């Protein structure tokens, strides 16, 4: 016998398939609508220029390769607080945060649960929105938390269900943990409105929940980092020490180079201090210490003021190619005849959208026409191109008709 | 009235402490033999000019971003394997194994870790050498595992108790997880002669113990991979399936690119995918996917015969220097006409050295002499420059008169 005998296949991740079903498709029409990753116009991975302006810079000043600190590039970890709290936000000058470098976005949301598992006595309950990035879950499970849920999305309109999250968010136990989308909520796309947003505060604030942002689009998902990041800077001014996730992915295109970072609000600095020990001790013990490159290149855009305004309307680029296509899908659903309400497609916000697709519908769309897509109606609107478009809204209006 | 008034300070690094002394130091005599990375002969970083090299070809090729897949990039899992086991190993000719990329050594060991905590069901116990890795613990704790120590150093003759490492691992509960340093022991350079490994291999085969090898200096250590690799390789061949931690922060340099490996060897090819889907289903909760940049350079360096034959040579050059360092400080004291016996200190094996030295020779050693060193009377032997070896030599000579 053996030592992994007893170690049972994994199930098919659901997504891969989606993906290598579409690869191995002669179809000269097929389209992926499962890519999770920022594609331009003609399908194509995009590298902003400003990451390469930056690039060139870095390799420039023949920089060595030693080890950063725990908690990372110290320069990265202030520029990437400064970008999400904005320029002279109190937080910012009385100094009461914690910001580190993390692996990414994910790296994030793991440094941030464990330390919800060992200091956060008040609960071992974290709330996600119905539906959430599917990783979440295994995320805060390996962890060492759990997860409940509170509705969020709205199947009888593909909007935000605001009366259900509300109510249930005002019946989360009294200082539980509520996870909450900065923005660009992944799958669906769909986010409050600001004076939606303010009543969720309002509740948060009254029943003393503890507030966690996972913010993996400002910028991004509208084009705009301040209304981006609207909500969690509003929090913040209600007086909710949250704590923050952020990504650089898909805002600078680093996807591979894994450069996010986990900020916690304190009361004052002090507590920050003691914050800070206590997270690098759980670091440490995860990866040692984070990677150089992709917060290399992250810090020397954030500052300066040329790269970060040139960086800046690069984003607002992709942010405008996205909106387009979902303003043009729209506009051919009309074209094709289509008698059914499309708007949700205009009102999402971000890369990720739910279409409203059954799932039975979701299998014509691959089998008769080769969209490829996941079963739950997700679509990636980064796979629409100006040029595949019009074959798209026939097809949905095909299957949908 | 805060969520983290009662998150306490973490204690002190007490190496940091130790850096931080020797800046403040203002003698120009002083030496820091507490800095855990090659440094030169001038007491500087180095990068290896086959990573520039790398580094420049990978520049030339203009390439994407995008998320490597959860286990890393295949080229450089693959030429990672051969590196370890040598190609024309039955291991690798068979496929019986799964090398997946991770964060470093350290991100290496907390995935088999967490691996073990999951599928590992014959035992809780995780066996270091006394004393093993500081991080090892933490790494192995937050995991979930326990841990215990065996015999290993010998402070009556600063080397291995190798009767006492073996009479431990003998009443090691069969079914046990055994963790073995591969080559250039951390913190104490002591190492089992060929000899004696094939007798711990024998036992481990015997009292049927899991055989967990961390590799974090291949090459670094002595200057020739296969020496470096051999006791991993006897293990394997007398039927062992280790598992195996790479690290390529020590030779290649790369420290804060993050670039190392997790291996599993096992039974079969069928064995080793379903050991992969759990591997990913386990990174995936902890990172997502691995960084780019530095596995893009291993791979580069590693698959190229003459780039890998010259990074080879400059990883002999590195071994050779220490080894150099080594030998000039014993010199040095026979010259100076000290009567201890400090064979121990060529014996050794890889850059960091245990002296001897007590805790008050150690003080003695600061105030006195400018030479910062931690209480346990550990060096790195890099931080030793053919400048100041005459000077530690004195030194060394005068708290041990």
């Amino acid at each position: 016998s053996s030592w992994w005998t007893h170690v049972e296949m994994g199930p098919p991740d659901p997504i891969l398939g989606v993906t290598e079903a579409f690869k191995r498709d002669t179809n000269s029409k097929k389209m992926n609508l499962g890519v999770g990753a920022y594609r331009d116009d003609n399908g194509k991975p995009y590298v902003l220029p400003s990451v390469r302006k930056a690039e060139a810079q870095i390799a420039a000043k023949n920089l060595d390769k030693e080890y950063l600190p725990i908690g990372g590039l110290a320069e990265f970890c202030k520029a990437s607080a400064e970008l999400a709290l904005g320029e002279n936000n109190e937080v910012l000058k009385s100094g009461r945060f914690v910001t580190v470098q993390t692996i990414s976005g994910t790296g994030a949301l793991r440094v941030g649960a464990s330390f919800l598992q060992r200091f956060f006595k008040f609960s071992r309950d974290v709330f996600l929105p119905k539906p959430s990035w599917g990783n979440h879950t295994p995320i805060f499970r390996d962890a060492g938390m759990q997860l409940q849920g509170y509705r969020y999305y709205d199947p009888k309109t593909c909007g935000f269900d605001f009366s259900g999250a509300l109510e249930d968010i005002s019946k989360i136990p009294e200082q539980s943990v509520l996870l909450l989308h900065a923005c660009a909520h992944n799958p669906t796309g769909v986010d409050p409105r600001p004076e939606q947003w303010k009543e969720i505060a309002s509740v948060v604030k009254k029943k003393n929940l503890f507030a966690f942002f996972d913010m993996a689009y400002q910028g991004f998902a509208s084009g705009d980092g301040d209304k981006d990041a609207w909500a969690v800077r509003h929090f913040i001014e209600q007086g909710i020490n949250v704590c923050l996730c952020q990504s650089y992915a898909k805002n600078m295109g680093l996807y591979g180079e894994r450069v996010g970072a986990f900020t916690v609000v304190c009361k004052d600095a002090e507590e920050a201090k003691r914050v800070e020990s206590q997270l690098k001790i759980l670091i440490r013990p995860l990866y040692s210490n984070p990677p150089l490159n992709g917060a290399r290149i992250a810090a020397t855009i954030l500052t300066s003021p040329d790269l970060r305004k040139q960086w800046l309307q690069e984003v607002k680029g992709m942010a405008d190619r996205i909106i387009s296509m979902r303003t043009q899908l729209v506009s051919n659903l009309k074209k094709e005849g289509s008698s059914h309400n499309w708007q949700h497609i205009t009102d999402q916000i971000g890369m990720f959208c739910f279409t409203g697709l059954k799932p039975e519908q979701v299998e014509r769309l691959t089998k008769e026409f080769s969209v490829y897509m996941t079963k739950d109606g997700r679509i990636s609107v980064a796979g629409v191109t100006s040029g595949n478009v019009g074959y798209l809204a026939h097809a949905i209006h095909q299957v949908t008709k």
